[PDB]
C-alpha cells in the first residue's frame, strides 16, 4: 500500500530511481545512504545533464534532506551494518552502490533493520534475479533478489514474446550501448577491461555482456540458446539491442510486428513498446517502457532468420523496474 525504501548508493540508479518513486504513490523513499553531504546530493538531484531539474523542491536541513516536504534521513555509513534501517522504518532497500551483489553483502541490509532487498545489477553469486514482463510471477517469497541489468530487462520480454509466438531455435545479440559511469574521458587505466578504459566520447568500445546469457535465467526455456556482446558508444544515454534469432515457425516480419504489438498492448503493456515512427536514440530519452520494438529498423532475412530491433533507456527504464519489482515483492 505504502511502501517505505530506504537507497543505498545514490549513484545514477539510485538517483534516478529516486526521481521515479515521487510519481508514485505505493513507494516512498525515507533514506539515502552514500558516501556524501546532504547538501551535495541536494545538488545531484536538482539539477541532472541528462534528465533536466527536478521536478520539485529540495533543501536541506540538519544535515538532512527535504524534499517536497518530507524528511529523507541522509547517511554516511561505510558498512551496511550500520545503516539501522528500522529506525526509520525502512520495508525495502534499493542496493545501488554496485558492491553489494552477493546475499552475504547484501544481507547486511537485513542485518540492519530492514525486512527486503533488491540489487540494482545482475547478482554475482546465485542471488535469483527477476524481469518485469518476463518472471516476475517466479517470486516466491525470497528476502534478496535482483532486477537484472538493463539490457536483460530489454532483451527477456522481446525474447519471450518472439520464442512464445514462433519458438527461437538460437540466437545472438548486439547492444549498442550508452556510455556509463564505469568509462573514462580520456584513454585511462582499467586494469580488468584495457579496451573500457579507452576514451569513451571518442570510441566504438567493444565490451562483453553476459545480459543475453543471463536471459537464460529468467526465461530457462531459452537457456543456452542466446549469448551477445556490446559496442559502447559516445552518447550520454539510451541504449539499442540488435536481437538476430533462427525461428522454429515460420513467420513473416508483419506476423512478427503483429505478435509484439499484440503483447505490448496486452500483457505487457508498460514494459514492452511497439514503435513504426523514424526513431532515434534521443526519442527514448526518460522512456519507461524497458523494451520499445523499432518496427522499421529490423530487417528479415527470410521467414526463419530475422534481425529484431528494440530500444531502452538504460537509466530510466530500469530504475522504475526496480521500483516495480519493489512493490512486487511487497505484495
Ligand atoms: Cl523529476
Ligand atoms: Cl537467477
Ligand atoms: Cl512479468
Ligand atoms: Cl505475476
Ligand atoms: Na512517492
Amino acid at each position: 500500500m505504502t511502501i517505505k525504501v530506504g537507497i543505498n548508493g545514490f549513484g545514477r540508479i539510485g538517483r534516478i530511481v529516486f526521481r521515479a518513486a515521487q510519481k508514485r504513490s505505493d513507494i516512498e523513499i525515507v533514506a539515502i545512504n552514500d558516501l556524501l553531504d546532504a547538501d551535495y546530493m541536494a545538488y545531484m538531484l536538482k539539477y541532472d545533464s541528462t534528465h533536466g531539474r527536478f521536478d520539485g523542491t529540495v533543501e536541506v536541513k540538519d544535515g538532512h534532506l527535504i524534499v517536497n516536504g518530507k524528511k529523507i534521513r541522509v547517511t554516511a555509513e561505510r558498512d551496511p551494518a550500520n545503516l539501522k534501517w528500522d529506525e526509520v522504518g525502512v520495508d525495502v532497500v534499493a542496493e545501488a552502490t554496485g558492491l553489494f551483489l552477493t546475499d552475504e553483502t547484501a544481507r547486511k541490509h537485513i542485518t540492519a533493520g530492514a525486512k527486503k532487498v533488491v540489487m540494482t545489477g545482475p547478482s554475482k553469486d546465485n542471488t535469483p534475479m527477476f524481469v518485469k514482463g518476463a518472471n516476475f510471477d517466479k517470486y516466491a517469497g525470497q528476502d534478496i533478489v535482483s532486477n537484472a541489468s538493463c539490457t536483460t530487462n530489454c532483451l527477456a520480454p522481446l525474447a519471450k514474446v518472439i520464442n512464445d509466438n514462433f519458438g527461437i531455435i538460437e540466437g545472438l545479440m548486439t547492444t549498442v550501448h550508452a556510455t556509463t559511469a564505469t568509462q573514462k574521458t580520456v584513454d585511462g587505466p582499467s586494469h580488468k577491461d584495457w579496451r573500457g578504459g579507452r576514451g569513451a566520447s571518442q570510441n566504438i568500445i567493444p565490451s562483453s555482456t553476459g545480459a543475453a546469457k543471463a536471459v537464460g535465467k529468467v526465461l530457462p526455456e531459452l537457456n543456452g540458446k542466446l549469448t551477445g556482446m556490446a559496442f559502447r558508444v559516445p552518447t550520454p544515454n539510451v541504449s539499442v539491442v540488435d536481437l538476430t534469432v533462427r525461428l522454429e515457425k515460420a513467420a513473416t516480419y508483419e506476423q512478427i510486428k503483429a505478435a509484439v504489438k499484440a503483447a505490448a498492448e496486452g500483457e505487457m503493456k508498460g514494459v514492452l513498446g511497439y514503435t513504426e515512427d523514424d526513431v532515434v536514440s534521443t526519442d527514448f530519452n526518460g522512456e519507461v517502457c524497458t523494451s520499445v520494438f523499432d518496427a522499421k529498423a529490423g530487417i528479415a532475412l527470410n521467414d526463419n532468420f530475422v534481425k529484431l530491433v528494440s530500444w531502452y533507456d538504460n537509466e530510466t527504464g530500469y530504475s522504475n523496474k526496480v521500483l516495480d519489482l519493489i512493490a512486487h515483492i511487497s505484495k
